[PDB]
């Protein structure tokens, strides 16, 4: 429940639109999507949403 | 592993935007999309894309 891969700190529970990275919690990628430019921090695709994941 | 809860035949590797349910083989979002008026088969919402997710 520590595996989000920007603070370590909460649970993978986003994916990033539209490269798809699913590796980060809500707040971390939140805080992608409101970057002056935001874009994925793994493979740098642009930004358009984040979506919390419903498995 | 998990089953596409359309098919129950391939692998779950997309997900639907933005609800970001997470049930579907690409073939079965793809056909999501596809469709005049999509929307999500579990929770009803309208879909405006589908995406591969990457965990
Ligand atoms: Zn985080
Ligand atoms: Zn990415
Ligand atoms: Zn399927
Ligand atoms: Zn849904």
């Amino acid at each position: 429940k520590h595996d989000c891969v920007i603070c370590f700190e909460n649970e993978v529970i986003a994916a990033l639109v539209p490269c798809g990275h699913n590796l980060f919690c809500m707040e971390c990628a939140n805080k992608i999507c409101e970057k002056r430019t935001p874009s994925c921090p793994v493979c740098q695709t642009a930004v358009t949403q984040a979506i919390q994941i419903h498995s």
